[PDB]
DNA sequence: CAATATCCCGAGTACATGCACAGGATGTATATATCTGACACGTGCCTGGAGACTAGGGAGTAATCCCCTTGGCGGTTAAAACGCGGGGGACAGCGCGTACGTGCGTTTAAGCGGTGCTAGAGCTGTCTACGACCAATTGAGCGGCCTCGGCA
């Protein structure tokens, strides 16, 4: 019980790391969506919404 | 008519294929399971219908010459065919990676309770952007003034 610190702010990102995990699991994916692979995927989505 | 070529038919030709075999891993088979979602029930919305009217557009025509279309153009190479060069083709082996097996232990999923992030709320509450209109500018064409070249 020490408050909470969202996975977005821990990563350094403005896109929602939690929401995207829960979207990847229950996509047409196989049965194991590692958590470090929702951070290298909020990033390589937010990067277009900068570069575009 | 002559000639190069494609077509056609039979001999002779390795191996490819279809098969039989051993055997192993998985498809079946039964019992159990909850829960997906089927189904049933209303909720409330928009999809649709249905009218009146302007004004924008659409259709039409008319005139016409631009552009396409055609013929005939003159100019130069891809094709034809040959000579001619080297290069794609067929064997000997090394060991390095790939696989595969072993035991490597990292992380996720789940179920837990707490809580703050977000996404529907407003007439929010305005005021960027949206017309509406004005004004400037350039460019083009038409008059008008003025030296000089070819003709009496």
């Amino acid at each position: 019980k020490t408050k909470a610190v969202s996975r977005s702010q821990r990563a350094g990102l403005q896109f929602p790391v939690g929401r995207i995990h829960r979207h990847l699991k229950s996509r047409t994916t196989s049965h194991g969506r590692v958590g470090a692979t929702a951070a290298v995927y909020s990033a390589a989505i937010l990067e277009y919404l900068t570069a575009e």
